[PDB]
């Protein structure tokens, strides 16, 4: 999970 | 930038 | 910047 990578969120930006 | 999303790197996995 | 992610990275994983």
């Amino acid at each position: 999970n990578n969120q930006q």
